[PDB]
């Protein structure tokens, strides 16, 4: 009953537990086995607009847009400071 670990979202899943990970490209998606997660790399689309701030990626899966973000920034689009 391990839980899974995902640093882009300073996040712990629970077993079973579904989210996206992102890359430069592209995009994958993980489930929880715990404490590993098995993770599926899928094919992406760039968005038409980009929400991402400061130099974030937006990769479109599902229709829906995530941000890879750049260092310093994180959060859906990239609008959090780390620092």
């Amino acid at each position: 009953s391990e839980k899974c670990f995902e640093p882009q979202l300073l996040r712990f899943f629970h077993k079973n537990e579904i989210w996206y990970r992102t890359e430069q490209a592209a995009v994958a998606r993980c489930q929880c086995k715990g404490p590993d997660a098995h993770c599926q790399r899928l094919a992406s689309q760039a968005c038409r607009t980009n929400p991402c701030l400061h130099g974030g990626r937006c990769l479109e899966v599902e229709g829906h847009r995530l941000c890879h973000c750049p260092v310093g920034y994180t959060g859906p689009f990239c609008d959090v400071d780390t620092a």
